[PDB]
């Protein structure tokens, strides 16, 4: 969940951890950077090679609706 | 290096092992879905929270030129 990594145009992508509310720190990065991309990394027992990541997008209205 | 994950649009993203030619992997990855987005991670002493990220589109160039 806290590992996430988000892609400024331009520039090369950084990996982020939240300073707060979850669903704001992800709001607040596309709010400033209307243009950038999230994924949120995981990891699970079998997932994808033993790890999985979902779509910001998905993740912020998952937890909503 | 083999934690990269591609981002296929419309849908979510995964994360992916190479099975062969690292730059053949990330090049097919680009042919075959010309809109998707990889990003390349790694470990580092300090990096951005003992992690680091690059983007594959530098990452191929990087090898190269």
């Amino acid at each position: 969940n806290q590992f996430l990594v988000v892609r400024h145009p331009g520039k090369t992508p950084v990996i982020k951890h939240c300073t707060g509310d979850l669903e704001e720190f992800l709001r607040q990065l596309i709010e400033q950077d209307p243009l950038v991309t999230i994924d949120i990394i995981t990891h699970r027992y079998y997932g994808v090679g033993g790890q999985w990541v979902q779509d910001a997008g998905e993740y912020l209205h998952m937890m909503s609706d």
